[PDB]
């Protein structure tokens, strides 16, 4: 069931409904890649849900109180103080480039475990309950090897498990014992974990995984773009915690950590900033090495940072992100869409609480791989209901580098996100429809050719023409 | 069919989520008054959509553009240009104690066709399709009577006709032919029209009433609060403007008006504001005389006036309030809920574009009138689902203030009314499922009483309990 | 000495610089009326100081924090309870059409006295230290007379005083004792008072005021428009409160009063609304005969009300008008230009803290006072700096409505306000040089006599030209 | 002379006046460092205009009127419109991480050059009017040595010169000529120049640099974060533009670069952003590059960008900032301040349009350049009149990271800077007078001596005492 909004829509942005002959225009304009359409000719954009998310009113009032000094601004203050309360962390380091707060503290906690404890470069391994690409990147990069140790529920979508994000206790423990205590460069801890479309980390798994790092004496980083989506299904699912308030189950999950990397364009609510935070002075030379590198992260002065105004937002949205009956609306609506999907015959190969990964090869059998299945199913939902979805599949990994042929992919999937507070249940039943037309006219579908292609990154310019 | 939005939810305003015993200790806590409940503690509040709907980014972002200037004002410059363009108006007024722009323009007028026409105060007599109460209100003070011309099928439940708003056009000539030319200041055209729940009015109805204005040389005045609904039904249901768009519609339909008064809190999307504008030079000593008095209002000197943001957001809200998909949105999830309604067996006196009076005293058969059943109705609602309703009945109308005596009233119904782009869909089926719970449980409902009772204006502020 | 301002500008609405030839035109294009001039061609716009100022970052974050809803209102309880911890009333009525509030307390207190001390309306009296002109409108309508009782040093320009504001107390005590106190329905305290420009009422004084108005059982009403102004002179010239902060002052200057009504647009910092407040229950009855007054004011229920955002806005504004450093900082800056005016000769009939009235009869002697010298110094400032000021002589006086002839006017001034946090010292000094070229030019400014004039207001759209 | 401001000041931001006994407090628990000092503490930042300028009211306004798509936003295309425009550039590239726009273009010219002309790496040399450190610190770095080809007036205070910051011709044909063109990656015109102070480039000097590069092939970047503030000083001394409008200088003047970058944080007028764009097609390979590398900079995928609102306000401030009042105000006030310094005997090594370096050596010859006299002069300066300033001396040079000695400084200068439309000539009054002050007491302030000193960018976070 889709739960009532628990609040009042107060401000929105106009979106025109077009014609099926407009939207087979269009995409053929945008050579039938929808990276290439306009924003304001997709009714529903469920290209990403970083940043595109709406703001509460205190959340969008506090941009207006912004203290804009260089140094000792109390927006800062403001944002640090929220940081202090919520996760108990004393050291704040605010970051804008983005996601970007795992280029910094990679570089320094190798370098701390070198110095401290001879760490090993060429045999360096990190672990994970699951790495997101960008943090596997910045870790290879630097010549660290990455591992996540999930658990074995974690892809089986034919067993229901309520934990799937679940670090593999035993897995890591061996891991670190292979590789070398003094190897291990630091452990990040994904809430909710992105295994599976997004599947939470229970409590007691994060406790049982910080004791392992605990008593090897390695550095637990929370990466948590999702925290508060996790202390909901900590919740719901830990019975331990039923009880408990968001907050309280926020406090406790990060004694969990010695310090935390997050991108706030998701459960934090804005549509820019993340945070860099450690909890207590046994991390201060980390933090110090952090907030120095982070001036000379060019190997010489530059200077950047968030308005403080963005800082003021990003401050009250940490708690609004907390909201129960907010995230219990939120959830449930993710939910109702992939049950949606799931009785009208779309088949999934994963679906969590990040996104529904949809197999367009199942859905559209007649297409070959490299004809680009999942991108024609993109076109598609385009087409008739003016919706736009991203491709993981063929079209998305590209040509290998080396021989310039198509790198082979195990499955032709379409990505569907859902930008928070955003669409309704009515646009949920809106995209469920269009499914159900597309799976009705699957055999019709025609594949993709090529009329342009970029060398690199080619899903986000490349024409297409269809077969 | 509830349409899906034809916009992105961008800021909202948290409402929280609460428990039955709570709801019960809060209605009890506002003596079984939801006028006394807090703000805060309604989950769907249906007062009023007066003033309470959402506004676009655009119109938001004008409340951060305006020039404060006593006169010659850029911002009112604005306001005054959309009122041009949009209505073909050169002249205008802005008033801001809300619908007051009738205050105003009454005694203007009718010292106008008295001093012209030899108007005799005493034999004086307005037409409206349908005067709005504080229309009829300004009116019948100043010494004139009132009198609506609506058609025979205007409060038939039982037919449907396209536009119950129409005036009698056969019954205002012969009005204005038994009271005499001279004696009727000024018509009062309705769009779209107050009498049942809200019903439109067509374009060749208006240009038949101003036809006969014209020739009686009579002062029409368009009361507007819903000018783009009006227009979205004549492009829906009046066969010759199908093709045309709202605002084509719009410039049209105020071809048939000397001169137009609204409160911008409906259509025009904005939390406060009203018009008063005159269409061309014709009634240029009628403006003057308006502003004039706007300002000697009081016998003397008097300053007021919209600060200059509010005038840059109702030059943008007019326009969005034409947003075609909009309209076609916000008048479809109005019909949604009487059709659900009407299939749980909901009984409604009267149902329109404005809103929904549920008939309480046969939903509470066993409640009698004295015990106000509709406000009984509207405790349960609030009990059961947190709406908050308002009572249109017994308990409203209050005592003769000659005989202290309770005053017959002809139904107890209970008004649902729905603000612009605030609830959703699910809203809707909440709203219809609390019904659904009231309609099965009706039989134990209780009557009420006062325990404490104002000697006016009691519905704002009495005090009952359970009988 | 121009204190520097204790804020950094954060906000700005740019306007134009324009050329002597193009003001030239423009002032021919208005007429000769500066009223008639467009705010964007205005370089300093003197006109007024109501509703013009600046707000603070806070004050403009609380408009996006509005509650709409028609009761129960938590933006509406923010304000109540500003108000409650500032003034220490516990009853908050807010108002919209501006310093309407005094239409609605007048006929409720005349009411009141008269149906509880047999008050004879036909030998009703007001009393104040200064009536507002507006307060004095509402009261001489209903057939309430009024009476000033300032002190001898009130407008006495050769000697200095420190609160030339305060009540004549013995001519106070003296008129009730012949009006009889139970034909005075109440006595207004305005602060800071508007007598002489605008001067300062010490505490002792209201004390007095009060101690007598409260033997004589007389409701006695607090106009506070300019109440943070008055509470820092009392800081600054009343020795007893030296070491008091302006909240200190200002909550105890409120015991002094059963009531405040007053217009935000002052000291509140806010561009609209006003408030009615009331100390205790002592007054309950009289706050609900004003509420409900105010729905039925016309004879029957209307709906209006400020936005949420609004009462949220003023709710802040309310304390940021009383920061010390603002206060003193606006204050110093008015004396600036008074003092800069006098070094160069200009002199002034009257000069406070609201406003500088220039003597242009006697800046202009040449010009006959039929030929408006005020009018024609106002073209001449705003030919030469661009400076917008309103003439308070001939012009504004009119003509007698029963004989057409121009009303004798006892002096022809020139009114300079100044608009809060919106010009700086240089803009002073820009004023100051204005008039020292134009006292050098002096004999060469010209009359003007009318080429279109109004029958009433003739001031704001009269046209004319030189002599 | 200090022009009066050519905006009325619509929002404001408090800042508290505090006692010299506080400020004494403030400035020893700071550790006699103002970085470390609380905004709200310090009356006057003089610390950065980088971002701490004001904003008017269209460009506040714009931040809530945000398309935040990934891809295809209509504020995206706003923003590049107002390039396209104003610049007549084809191509923009939004930037967020501030300055950063060369840690991009640089890798990328570098390469382009060496694939098409055989570039050598190891010889490759890059010139500028004048480097920003930024610039030519991502230029180092790379392997690309840097060269500025500044005129012989242009650091000389004894010669008044119309245009100090530009290019040295006939240095800069020599300087290729030596390197040899095709090891000559590009060239970096900065606007206005950074060297002395801030100094502007004429036009004809573009002209003339532009040709040079043309004939031997050679990129031209326009580095312009104060692009306005060129086009202003060429307007006011460069005889052939004294009759075209800021816009029209500026459309001109990019015709003599191939590409732009710049932090939007200076004449732009926003707290954040910068830009990257190109002119035409012939540059088309590079934006692409640029572009795809500003997603795989890390050498993957990583994802950011600013927020829709923030493009939507860069593209209405890229006008504002070109007002020619405003740029004639921000200009005298800058060049005010230095005027009243320069009358009072306060000596500067060198002072233009970006900053004024007073020589604290000189005004304190008596303190050893080991006891850092510049950051004494900033104590004194925040201890006597609440200024925060920063130091350029031996304090921030910082010791030799090979033989932890401090390194030697040619000078000790305390660096003020102006934040745009923020302070008033009240302020630059203020700041005279406590330079005054300070002069008078020169031989009684103290030097400095580390209590705790970080052992990199100790000058953030160092904690000093008085010897
Ligand atoms: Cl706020
Ligand atoms: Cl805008
Ligand atoms: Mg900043
Ligand atoms: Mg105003
Ligand atoms: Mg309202
Ligand atoms: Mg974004």
């Amino acid at each position: 069931k889709h739960l009532p909004e628990p609040f009042r829509i107060r401000v929105i942005e106009p979106v025109k409904r077009t014609t099926r002959a407009y939207r087979e225009e269009a995409i053929i304009k945008s050579g039938m890649n929808p990276f290439l359409l306009d924003s304001e000719d997709v009714f529903i954009d469920l290209l990403t849900d970083s940043g595109t998310g709406a703001v509460t009113q205190s959340m969008q009032a506090a941009m207006m109180r912004g203290d804009e000094a260089y140094s000792g601004s109390r927006s800062y203050y403001a944002l640090a103080e929220s940081v202090k309360n919520i996760f108990g962390y004393q050291y704040t380091i605010p970051t804008h480039q983005g996601r970007g707060a795992e280029q910094i503290y990679i570089p320094v906690l190798i370098k701390k475990r070198e110095q401290e404890k001879g760490l090993d470069r060429s045999k360096m391994v990190a672990f994970s309950n699951y790495f997101f690409d960008t943090t596997q990147g910045h870790s290879q990069i630097n010549g660290c090897t990455v591992r996540n140790v999930y658990i074995k529920e974690a892809f089986d979508t034919g067993v229901r498990y309520d934990f799937k994000g679940n670090f593999d206790l035993e897995g890591l423990e061996r891991g670190i014992e292979e590789v070398g205590p003094n190897n291990v460069p630091y452990i990040v801890a994904t809430i909710t974990s992105n295994s599976a479309g997004g599947q939470p980390v229970s409590l007691a798994n994060l406790k049982a995984m910080y004791s392992i790092a605990k008593k090897y004496d390695i550095p637990v980083v929370m990466d948590s773009a999702r925290f508060a989506e996790n202390a909901y299904f900590i919740k719901q699912r830990e019975a331990e915690y039923k009880d408990w308030t968001i907050e309280q189950i926020t406090r406790e999950t990060y004694k969990y950590a010695d310090m935390l990397a997050m991108s706030a364009k998701k459960d934090a609510m804005v549509p820019m900033g993340g945070l860099l935070c450690m909890k207590d002075d046994s991390f201060f030379d980390v933090y110090t090495e952090c907030r120095t590198l982070s001036v000379v992260q060019e190997g010489f002065p530059t200077y950047g940072g968030l308005e403080g105004g963005a800082m003021e937002r990003l401050a009250v949205g940490l708690y609004d992100g907390m909201n129960l009956d907010w995230l219990a609306y939120r959830i449930a609506q993710v939910q109702y869409l992939v049950d949606g999907l799931e009785e009208i015959g779309v088949v999934c190969q994963q679906a969590g609480g990040h996104a529904a990964f949809v197999d367009a090869g199942k859905l559209l059998p007649h297409i070959p791989a490299d004809q680009f299945p999942a991108q024609a199913l993109a076109c598609e939902l385009y087409k008739v209901a003016g919706i736009r979805a991203v491709e993981i599949g063929s079209f998305l990994l590209g040509r290998d580098p080396k021989t310039g042929k198509q790198l082979p992919c195990p499955a032709e999937l379409l990505r569907l996100t859902i930008p928070r507070a955003t669409y309704t249940q009515t646009h949920m039943d809106f995209i469920i429809e269009a499914f159900k037309h597309v799976k009705e006219n699957a055999a019709n579908i025609k594949g993709l050719t090529f009329t342009y292609e970029p060398k690199v990154l080619r899903h986000f310019t490349a024409k297409l023409k269809e077969v």
